[PDB]
């Protein structure tokens, strides 16, 4: 649950993400990939990738980069009423990819970690606490269609 303002600040930090989303996508995945390998295997279309420079060259990588990222702002900017955009994404990833609810909180940590790296001292202390809740506010949602479906 997040006040007006602080869903103000995160369609703010957003708009940082929207001036850029393949370059903003493609260093989440890195981030999520080279700091918890074991993300990788999921992906049967970048499990071939071995080093982060082929990483940094896959064109498919920021192109899903892309997709990840549009539909992460297309929940944000539902301001909390997302339970239509967000329950088919719960049950693709707990039904087809079996992504356990661990890796979401890994790339909700990524997409801080990158604000940070690529917008520094402008990524201030109310914005990374306002992002933060409703990057929480997401998973934990998600985390509610993973019970009821029974994953783990
Ligand atoms: C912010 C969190 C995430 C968002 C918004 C997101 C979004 C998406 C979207 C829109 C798709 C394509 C449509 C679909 O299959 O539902 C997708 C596919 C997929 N996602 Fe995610 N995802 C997120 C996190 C993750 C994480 C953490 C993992 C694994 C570590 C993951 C694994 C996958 C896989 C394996 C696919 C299929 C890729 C393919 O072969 O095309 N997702 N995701």
């Amino acid at each position: 649950g997040l006040s007006d303002g602080e869903w103000q600040q995160v369609l703010n930090v957003w708009g940082k993400v929207e001036a850029d989303i393949a370059g903003h996508g493609q260093e989440v995945l890195i981030r999520l990939f080279t700091g918890h390998p074991e993300t990788l295997e999921k992906f049967d279309k970048f499990k071939h990738l071995k080093t982060e420079a082929e990483m940094k060259a896959s064109e498919d990588l920021k192109k899903h980069g892309t997709v990840v990222l549009t539909a992460l702002g297309g929940i944000l900017k539902k301001k909390g009423h997302h339970e239509a955009e967000l329950k088919p994404l719960a049950q693709s990833h707990a039904t087809k990819h079996k992504i356990p609810i661990k890796y979401l909180e890994f790339i909700s940590d990524a997409i801080i970690h990158v604000l940070h790296s690529k917008h520094p001292g402008d990524f201030g202390a109310d914005a990374q606490g306002a992002m933060t809740k409703a990057l929480e506010l997401f998973r934990n949602d998600i985390a509610a269609k993973y019970k009821e479906l029974g994953f783990q």
